[PDB]
Parts: structure tokens; C-alpha cells; sequence
């Protein structure tokens, strides 16, 4: 029993983290077979970050200007290429710890684990959600750019995120592993607005189902509701609207618990309009939206990985 | 910036998890050099758990009754020994993934990472605290016994915990890696009372210092207080009393933030007697006690590991 914000085991990713240095700047890189993926702003100094012309900067750089280090071994950069915001640093040796991997562009509301690294060395791992405004509320100090987010499909690591920037608001922005930012952000030290951040309703519902499974039932109310009527209230509290696809995804949880998805929505509706009144759900005083319906089923069924 | 309940990278431990089978029962084991540590109740069936005589049960078992498996390779048990609650299964091959390790018995209030495993395969990792009543509020399904808790001293894994039992109250009990339970618990399927669970005050104070560092300052109050007077209020709200040793440990945080430890205590005192009034601290509506002062300094300074 019990419920925790569990991260994926990080071992398969720890073996892929390297230190990349270009000039004075040093950040983290992702060493898959013979390419080292890293933020392209590794080529920038603090001044360049205010208004960087990446094409012009990269052209000033050559293969021998990139120092890639893994532990106490050095990697030779035999080629460099820029893919939208990522530097692909082709090195001479393929990473022997290269796992079965996949590059995936996740959707907002999906969760993944972040391996926070400094100088190419792992410092910790945590599970987070891609917010609906494509930011992540992470924990990144100076020199953590290039840290990656990932999921594990039992033997296959799905890399979905690379950290690039801390917005002046203290939230974090980054790309997929093809260098395409999540959201409207650019890798420039300028004021950048992230959208309104909404609560991931399908995730909250998934977590309420976890609460029931683990014995928290007080929020099961005497009401029901319609999908149209629930969404009306969700909009007022900055919850993203629920679709039938979200209902279909919650199916297995509905079947395990005997609670129809629309009945759970009525419970959540009342939680929204009347609060939790100094009571908790799974040790939390706030409604949690960083567990997907799959996380809950994974954790409540104990699926393992390689 | 930002703050997350970060777990240690799990890779060095993933390589030590094995599946141990004795009869019908199968749980997790810890494969360090040529010993496999696992809960001794692996030798018990469901009936034996109600009233097990472990000496008499183990004597009915022989070396060939223990099936230790790592992935798709099998380990031969060349010896078996029982150390207080742990089975030391001597196998014929030393774990080549054996990290620099240490067995440590932690004190309540200290934090560590748990690698939750099923069938010897890792399913996820989370950071938790040893509660003052020597339980852990974990996430353990059937077949997760033997999962281990650990800290990492940059190249040295300090194994401090092995999960043995879920108490009928849904909380979790286990031992150090010498088989000595944390707390008054026994590995028997009987009703067992854990003590009153108090909040780890030095940890809450450490986390308030993290709040200040990350820009949360509203709880900084107009009051001060004495250590004797603060402890008087802490006792009322089931907070463990603060000692000068706790004050000495918070020193570096006091120096970084310019806030004297006794001033932070006055802030916490008012938080206790008047609540948080629908406001948050680091995204939390409750006071967090699963960050030690070392966790905060580690996370706020970005220390890395091997």
C-alpha cells in the first residue's frame, strides 16, 4: 500500500550523461551511441545569451573547441551539427552504456523523470509533469542545462526532455531531443512569457482513483454530474477540460474501483467548489496533477523494468 | 532555482537487486560482493508468517532450496546464514556491479532513497524520511520486500534500509543491512503498534531555509523566540524538540540567508499556532519534514556523485 511520487530508476540514463565544455561555458550532454546531444547555448558566453546569433556563433567554433568528458576519460569531437536548438556532437567512440532508447515528443500533462546533473555527473532524480503551458517546475542550478527527462518502457528509455533555460520566473524550459522547444520559448536570455498554467484534470482524477485504492474515500460524494457540467466548473478553477478520450483512459481505474468516471468527476467538482477544509488526500492538502492514469496503474500494479 | 523531493540516482543500486525465491515465496535481494541480503521471511509461507519460528524453518531449508536470479542468469547458493532478520545467501559469483558501499544504521529524521523492486527488477525510486517512530511511509506492493534504502556519498553507497513488512496500518517497517529492525517491530504477521509519529522539526526548519533561498519569504515574521519557548510550542503540535545540535546543524543555512536559527524558529512557531491560511510554501500547503539540512544544502549547492 501507500503512494509516492516515484521516479523511474535512473541507471540507464546515468551512463549517458557527459560533461560538454565550449569555451568557459560547461553544461551536460547526452551520450547516445556516437552523438552527444546538448543545448546549443553551450557555445555562448553570458554576453552572447542576451542576443545570440547561433549560426554565426557556431561558425566561429570548430570541432576542437568542444571538450566532451565522461568521468576521467575524454571524448574527441569528430563532428558538430545543430538541430534547431540541440548540438549534435559526433564523437569517435560509441557509448558502451547506450540503452535501448527512443526520442519522443510528449504532450502536456504527461509525466517523466528528470536526472538533474552538474558537470556531467548525476546529482538526483525526480518525477515531474510537463505543465499545460509547456514549462516544468524543476530544480535546476547553474550548470544543469542539458539534464534530460525520460520514461522507461521496461527496456526502452524514451528521452522526451532536455533542459535549456530557467525563465526569469524561476520555471524551466527545454526541448525534445530533436531540439524543438516545448512551448513558445527561445534559448535567449530575454523576458519570455509562459502561458496560463492549468491543472491537469485527467491526472487529478487518476490520483483520486489512487486515493480510493489506498483507502482514502471521504471525498466520494452523494452527487453525480455530466461531462459538460463538470467541464463548466473545471474552467472556472483553471482546470483543463475533460474529453471522452480522458474518460476512456480512466476506464481501467473505473473498473478496478467500481466508481464510474463521471461519479469521480462529481467528487472532484465538489472538491473544487468547496475545498478540502483542512483535510488531506494521500497526505496532500492540495490536489495533485503529476500522476497520469498510467502512473497510477503502474504503481498500483507494480510494473517493473529492465 | 526551484525545489523538488529529489532521490539519489539509483544506478549503483539497480545493479545489486536480485530475485530470491524460497518455495512459493519470492522477494528481492541485495547482491553485494558474494552475499545476497534478503528478508529472512522469504523462507515463510503465508501460514508461517502468523507465528514463525525462524530457526526451525531455516533448518528445514537447505542451500539448494534458495533460487537467486539476476535478469536471466541464475546464482548458485553455496551457503546460507541468518543475521537477526536478514538472510545472508552466499553465492558462488561476486556481483561485478558491486559499488563502493557502506552499511549504516541511520537515525530517525534522516532521509534516504528507496529503490522499490518487484521480482528483483526495479520499478521506481523515491526519497523518504525515517519517521521518528522508525516507520517509513512508503509505496510497497506484494513482492517488494527486500527493496533497499540508500544514500550516496559521491562514490560510496550507504545502504541503510531493507523493507520487510507492511504494518496493518499501511505503513512500512524494515531493518538495517545487519537485520536489526528500525523500531520495535518483528517480522511476524501480527498486529504491531508503531509509536506516535512526530514531525521532524530540524527538517522543517531546513526546508523553510530552502523556501527563503528560493524566494518564499512571507513567513518571515516580526517575532523572535527562545529555544526553550519554541520547544514548548513544538511539543503541543507533535513536533520533536529542538536541541543545540540541531541549531549547530542549521548554521550554514543561517549564514547563507542572514536569518538566525532562533528567528526561523519564531517564524515556524507562528506557522504552527496560526497555520498557513490557505497559502503555500514551495508549492506545499503542509510543512515538509523529509528534507534534512544536508539535503537542502546539497540541492541548493548542486553536489554531484559518481
Amino acid at each position: 500500500s501507500g503512494f509516492r511520487k516515484m521516479a523511474f530508476p535512473s541507471g540507464k540514463v546515468e551512463g549517458c550523461m557527459v560533461q560538454v565544455t565550449c569555451g568557459t561555458t560547461t553544461l551536460n550532454g547526452l551520450w547516445l551511441d556516437d552523438v552527444v546531444y546538448c543545448p546549443r547555448h553551450v557555445i555562448c558566453t553570458s554576453e552572447d545569451m542576451l542576443n545570440p546569433n547561433y549560426e554565426d556563433l557556431l561558425i566561429r567554433k570548430s570541432n576542437h573547441n568542444f571538450l566532451v568528458q565522461a568521468g576521467n576519460v575524454q571524448l574527441r569531437v569528430i563532428g558538430h551539427s545543430m538541430q534547431n536548438c540541440v548540438l549534435k556532437l559526433k564523437v569517435d567512440t560509441a557509448n558502451p552504456k547506450t540503452p535501448k532508447y527512443k526520442f519522443v515528443r510528449i504532450q502536456p500533462g504527461q509525466t517523466f523523470s528528470v536526472l538533474a546533473c552538474y558537470n556531467g555527473s548525476p546529482s538526483g532524480v525526480y518525477q515531474c509533469a510537463m505543465r499545460p503551458n509547456f514549462t516544468i517546475k524543476g530544480s535546476f542550478l547553474n550548470g544543469s542545462c542539458g539534464s534530460v527527462g525520460f520514461n522507461i518502457d521496461y527496456d526502452c528509455v524514451s528521452f522526451c526532455y532536455m533542459h535549456h533555460m530557467e525563465l526569469p520566473t524561476g520555471v524551466h524550459a527545454g526541448t525534445d531531443l530533436e531540439g524543438n522547444f516545448y512551448g513558445p520559448f527561445v534559448d535567449r536570455q530575454t523576458a519570455q512569457a509562459a502561458g496560463t498554467d492549468t491543472t491537469i484534470t485527467v491526472n487529478v482524477l487518476a490520483w483520486l482513483y489512487a486515493a480510493v485504492i489506498n483507502g482514502d474515500r471521504w471525498f466520494l460524494n452523494r452527487f453525480t454530474t455530466t461531462l459538460n457540467d463538470f467541464n463548466l466548473v473545471a474552467m472556472k478553477y483553471n482546470y483543463e477540460p475533460l474529453t471522452q478520450d480522458h474518460v476512456d483512459i480512466l476506464g481501467p481505474l473505473s473498473a478496478q474501483t467500481g466508481i464510474a468516471v463521471l461519479d469521480m468527476c462529481a467528487s472532484l467538482k465538489e472538491l473544487l467548489q468547496n475545498g478540502m477544509n483542512g483535510r488531506t488526500i494521500l497526505g496532500s492538502a492540495l490536489l495533485e496533477d503529476e500522476f497520469t492514469p498510467f502512473d497510477v496503474v503502474r504503481q498500483c500494479s507494480g510494473v517493473t523494468f529492465q
